[PDB]
């Protein structure tokens, strides 16, 4: 493992995954890339509600990603923010960064999800080329 | 990770998982435990067919586990064989060995299973306390 990607949504699951990812990168001497994906504000919202929500959404998204960066100690350039569905985003980042391992919580927040697997972890386990470390 | 457990069923998935597990143990300086579970011969088989099948079943099971041992280089005492359902067995071995990480193929052979996840990996992801590395 030369490049490890951590999917971080801010949940306790993600916090535990962050601790695992940090240890993993240190053990393999790999570069750790952290990623947080956020949902775009619904276009059905009218003015000025849409604009206000847009600003807040981005601030909170950046806030969550900063927490991940503080937890892992990675440089700002290795802390990525993607707009859209987390799974689509993780897979997207994994390819662009040529990741060799994806570390993520078995469960998380968002759209669907069950007590078994989050919808996002399910999509990653289903479509990721590289190994997936579920925590 | 101090103790890593590799579930090995002999499939190509398992062979790739073995390579990952070996690297993982070396990176963390952890003890690697390999496990292979085999299904008990159906009691409905009459004599002497049941007895003949019993002997062959065990020989092949030991043969598969030996391959895993040759792949990982672990000592004989750290190569375990369990009779029963692989998932039940992996979880059983994980507890007894106080494993901190389970490494296994996303898919495998046996009872159920889909192109998404093998029935065994699904049970492990659903009930294992420790992180699961899906390869």
């Amino acid at each position: 493992f030369k490049t490890i990607l951590l999917a971080y949504d801010g949940s306790e699951h993600a916090r535990r995954a962050a601790e695992v990812a940090k240890a993993e990168a240190e053990a393999h001497g790999a570069r750790l890339i952290v990623v947080h994906a956020y949902e775009p504000v619904p276009d059905y919202l009218g003015e000025p509600f849409f604009e206000e929500a847009l600003r807040r959404r981005l601030e909170r998204a950046e806030g969550v990603l900063e927490e991940a960066r503080a937890l892992t100690g990675v440089p700002k350039e290795d802390a990525l923010l993607l707009e859209g569905v987390p799974a689509e985003a993780i897979l997207q980042a994994a390819r662009a960064e040529k990741a060799d391992l994806i570390v993520m919580g078995t469960r998380g927040l968002g759209a669907l999800g069950s007590l078994f697997l989050g919808s996002q972890s399910q999509r990653v386990v289903a479509e990721a080329p590289c190994p997936v470390l579920l925590v």
